[PDB]
Protein backbone atom coordinates (compact mmCIF):
# COMPACT_ATOMS: atom_id res chain seq x y z
CA UNK A 1 0.00 0.00 0.00
CA UNK A 2 2.48 2.65 -1.10
CA UNK A 3 3.27 4.71 -4.39
CA UNK A 4 6.57 3.77 -4.82
CA UNK A 5 5.13 -0.49 -5.37
CA UNK A 6 4.41 -1.70 -8.85
CA UNK A 7 5.59 1.30 -11.11
CA UNK A 8 7.22 1.72 -14.43
CA UNK A 9 9.57 5.03 -14.44
CA UNK A 10 8.83 7.42 -16.98
CA UNK A 11 11.28 5.84 -19.97
CA UNK A 12 10.91 6.31 -23.49
CA UNK A 13 9.69 2.39 -23.93
CA UNK A 14 8.37 1.58 -20.50
CA UNK A 15 4.83 0.19 -20.28
CA UNK A 16 2.98 3.27 -18.18
CA UNK A 17 1.73 0.52 -15.62
CA UNK A 18 2.94 -3.12 -15.12
CA UNK A 19 1.23 -5.85 -16.33
CA UNK A 20 1.59 -9.62 -17.47
CA UNK A 21 3.61 -10.50 -20.47
CA UNK A 22 2.57 -13.49 -21.94
CA UNK A 23 5.65 -14.10 -23.94
CA UNK A 24 8.73 -12.46 -23.39
CA UNK A 25 12.17 -13.21 -25.32
CA UNK A 26 14.61 -15.24 -23.67
CA UNK A 27 16.78 -13.23 -20.57
CA UNK A 28 13.33 -11.20 -20.24
CA UNK A 29 11.52 -14.51 -18.88
CA UNK A 30 11.56 -13.75 -15.30
CA UNK A 31 9.19 -11.05 -15.69
CA UNK A 32 6.57 -12.46 -17.48
CA UNK A 33 4.11 -12.14 -14.46
CA UNK A 34 4.29 -8.28 -14.33
CA UNK A 35 6.33 -6.33 -16.49
CA UNK A 36 7.33 -2.94 -17.43
CA UNK A 37 8.46 -3.74 -20.91
CA UNK A 38 6.32 -4.55 -23.76
CA UNK A 39 7.36 -7.92 -26.29
CA UNK A 40 9.13 -5.61 -28.52
CA UNK A 41 10.98 -4.19 -26.12
CA UNK A 42 12.25 -7.94 -25.10
CA UNK A 43 12.98 -8.51 -28.42
CA UNK A 44 15.26 -5.16 -29.38
CA UNK A 45 16.94 -6.22 -25.86
CA UNK A 46 18.63 -9.50 -27.58
CA UNK A 47 19.82 -7.54 -30.98
CA UNK A 48 23.10 -7.66 -31.79
CA UNK A 49 23.51 -3.95 -31.07
CA UNK A 50 20.26 -2.85 -29.28
CA UNK A 51 18.05 0.20 -30.45
CA UNK A 52 16.90 1.04 -27.28
CA UNK A 53 20.15 2.72 -26.61
CA UNK A 54 22.06 2.13 -29.76
CA UNK A 55 25.27 1.46 -27.77
CA UNK A 56 27.30 -1.26 -29.19
CA UNK A 57 28.37 -3.77 -26.58
CA UNK A 58 30.94 -4.66 -29.16
CA UNK A 59 32.78 -1.88 -29.42
CA UNK A 60 36.30 -3.35 -28.63
CA UNK A 61 34.98 -6.83 -30.77
CA UNK A 62 35.87 -9.26 -28.22
CA UNK A 63 32.60 -10.03 -26.23
CA UNK A 64 32.22 -13.20 -25.10
CA UNK A 65 28.64 -14.88 -24.83
CA UNK A 66 28.74 -15.04 -21.09
CA UNK A 67 29.40 -11.62 -20.74
CA UNK A 68 26.92 -10.23 -23.81
CA UNK A 69 24.58 -12.45 -21.49
CA UNK A 70 25.04 -10.68 -18.09
CA UNK A 71 24.16 -7.19 -20.07
CA UNK A 72 20.85 -8.83 -22.36
CA UNK A 73 20.12 -9.24 -18.20
CA UNK A 74 20.13 -6.06 -16.94
CA UNK A 75 19.05 -4.25 -19.82
CA UNK A 76 15.45 -6.28 -19.08
CA UNK A 77 15.72 -5.70 -15.26
CA UNK A 78 16.13 -2.06 -15.95
CA UNK A 79 13.49 -2.08 -18.98
CA UNK A 80 11.18 -4.88 -16.97
CA UNK A 81 11.13 -4.91 -13.47
CA UNK A 82 8.41 -3.17 -11.64
CA UNK A 83 9.96 -3.21 -8.46
CA UNK A 84 12.30 -0.50 -8.62
CA UNK A 85 9.59 2.65 -7.94
CA UNK A 86 12.15 3.44 -4.62
CA UNK A 87 14.62 4.27 -6.70
CA UNK A 88 12.92 5.90 -9.76
CA UNK A 89 14.23 9.59 -9.91
CA UNK A 90 13.92 12.51 -12.31
CA UNK A 91 16.61 12.47 -15.04
CA UNK A 92 12.22 12.47 -17.83
CA UNK A 93 12.61 9.63 -15.28
CA UNK A 94 15.54 7.26 -14.54
CA UNK A 95 17.12 5.04 -11.60
CA UNK A 96 19.86 5.73 -9.68
CA UNK A 97 21.37 3.29 -7.29
CA UNK A 98 19.41 0.09 -7.19
CA UNK A 99 21.44 -2.29 -5.01
CA UNK A 100 22.31 -5.39 -6.83
CA UNK A 101 23.40 -8.62 -4.37
CA UNK A 102 26.92 -9.23 -4.50
CA UNK A 103 26.87 -12.41 -6.69
CA UNK A 104 25.27 -10.40 -9.27
CA UNK A 105 27.72 -8.04 -9.58
CA UNK A 106 30.55 -11.06 -8.86
CA UNK A 107 29.27 -13.63 -11.53
CA UNK A 108 29.03 -10.13 -13.94
CA UNK A 109 32.28 -9.49 -13.65
CA UNK A 110 33.70 -12.60 -13.70
CA UNK A 111 32.06 -13.80 -16.85
CA UNK A 112 33.64 -10.54 -18.39
CA UNK A 113 36.81 -10.72 -17.31
CA UNK A 114 38.73 -11.88 -20.69
CA UNK A 115 35.97 -9.53 -22.97
CA UNK A 116 37.55 -6.07 -24.46
CA UNK A 117 36.57 -2.78 -23.27
CA UNK A 118 38.07 0.87 -23.74
CA UNK A 119 36.76 2.54 -21.61
CA UNK A 120 36.56 2.31 -17.26
CA UNK A 121 33.41 4.81 -17.07
CA UNK A 122 30.91 4.05 -20.41
CA UNK A 123 28.68 7.38 -19.50
CA UNK A 124 30.12 9.83 -22.28
CA UNK A 125 33.18 10.34 -24.33
CA UNK A 126 32.11 7.93 -26.77
CA UNK A 127 32.48 8.85 -30.71
CA UNK A 128 29.50 8.48 -32.41
CA UNK A 129 30.48 10.06 -35.69
CA UNK A 130 29.17 7.65 -37.76
CA UNK A 131 26.44 6.10 -35.95
CA UNK A 132 27.27 3.57 -33.32
CA UNK A 133 29.18 3.80 -30.41
CA UNK A 134 33.15 4.14 -31.22
CA UNK A 135 36.38 4.34 -29.08
CA UNK A 136 37.59 7.71 -28.83
CA UNK A 137 41.32 8.50 -29.38
CA UNK A 138 43.64 7.14 -26.73
CA UNK A 139 41.67 4.55 -25.63
CA UNK A 140 43.13 1.18 -26.43
CA UNK A 141 40.82 -2.00 -26.04
CA UNK A 142 41.90 -4.22 -22.91
CA UNK A 143 40.12 -6.70 -20.72
CA UNK A 144 37.39 -5.73 -18.48
CA UNK A 145 39.81 -6.40 -15.67
CA UNK A 146 41.76 -3.77 -16.89
CA UNK A 147 38.92 -0.87 -16.75
CA UNK A 148 36.33 -2.26 -14.53
CA UNK A 149 39.31 -3.94 -11.88
CA UNK A 150 36.12 -5.39 -9.35
CA UNK A 151 32.84 -5.80 -9.31
CA UNK A 152 31.46 -2.77 -8.23
CA UNK A 153 32.68 -0.65 -10.84
CA UNK A 154 31.48 -3.32 -13.75
CA UNK A 155 27.90 -3.00 -12.23
CA UNK A 156 28.03 0.83 -10.92
CA UNK A 157 30.34 2.70 -14.03
CA UNK A 158 28.33 0.65 -17.04
CA UNK A 159 25.04 2.13 -16.22
CA UNK A 160 25.84 5.73 -15.24
CA UNK A 161 24.84 4.76 -11.29
CA UNK A 162 21.73 3.08 -12.28
CA UNK A 163 22.93 0.58 -10.38
CA UNK A 164 24.66 -0.02 -6.66
CA UNK A 165 26.99 -2.75 -6.09
CA UNK A 166 25.10 -4.18 -2.77
CA UNK A 167 27.66 -5.54 0.18
CA UNK A 168 25.00 -7.77 1.20
CA UNK A 169 24.56 -11.48 -0.33
CA UNK A 170 21.64 -13.37 -2.32
CA UNK A 171 18.86 -13.91 0.00
CA UNK A 172 19.73 -11.26 2.86
CA UNK A 173 16.83 -9.58 1.78
CA UNK A 174 18.25 -6.49 1.44
CA UNK A 175 19.19 -5.79 -1.98
CA UNK A 176 17.93 -6.95 -5.20
CA UNK A 177 18.91 -9.70 -7.94
CA UNK A 178 19.44 -8.53 -11.79
CA UNK A 179 18.42 -12.11 -13.24
CA UNK A 180 16.96 -14.72 -11.20
CA UNK A 181 14.99 -18.31 -12.17
CA UNK A 182 11.75 -18.04 -13.53
CA UNK A 183 10.45 -21.12 -11.80
CA UNK A 184 11.23 -19.82 -8.05
CA UNK A 185 9.75 -16.62 -7.87
CA UNK A 186 10.77 -13.21 -7.73
CA UNK A 187 13.38 -12.38 -5.01
CA UNK A 188 13.11 -8.50 -5.44
CA UNK A 189 9.80 -7.46 -4.66
CA UNK A 190 10.19 -8.17 -0.90
CA UNK A 191 13.18 -5.92 -1.12
CA UNK A 192 11.49 -2.92 -2.98
CA UNK A 193 8.10 -3.14 -0.33
CA UNK A 194 10.86 -2.52 2.43
CA UNK A 195 12.59 0.26 0.95
CA UNK A 196 9.09 1.89 -0.15
CA UNK A 197 8.27 1.97 4.06
C1 LIG B 1 19.51 5.53 -32.59
O1 LIG B 1 18.88 5.04 -31.50
C2 LIG B 1 17.71 5.74 -31.12
C3 LIG B 1 17.28 5.08 -29.83
O2 LIG B 1 17.27 5.98 -28.74
C4 LIG B 1 16.67 5.66 -32.24
O3 LIG B 1 15.67 6.62 -31.95
C5 LIG B 1 17.28 5.96 -33.61
O4 LIG B 1 16.39 5.56 -34.65
C6 LIG B 1 18.64 5.28 -33.82
N1 LIG B 1 19.26 5.82 -35.03
C7 LIG B 1 20.17 5.22 -35.80
C8 LIG B 1 20.64 3.86 -35.35
O5 LIG B 1 20.62 5.76 -36.81
CL1 LIG C 1 12.43 -7.26 -10.24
Amino acid sequence: GDELLNICMNAKHHKRVPSPEDKLYEECIPWKDNACCTLTTSWEAHLDVSPLYNFSLFHCGLLMPGCRKHFIQAICFYECSPNLGPWIQPVGERVVNVPLCQEDCEEWWEDCRMSYTCKSNWRGGWDWSQGKNRCPKGAQCLPFSHYFPTPADLCEKTWSNSFKASPERRNSGRCLQKWFEPAQGNPNVAVARLFAS
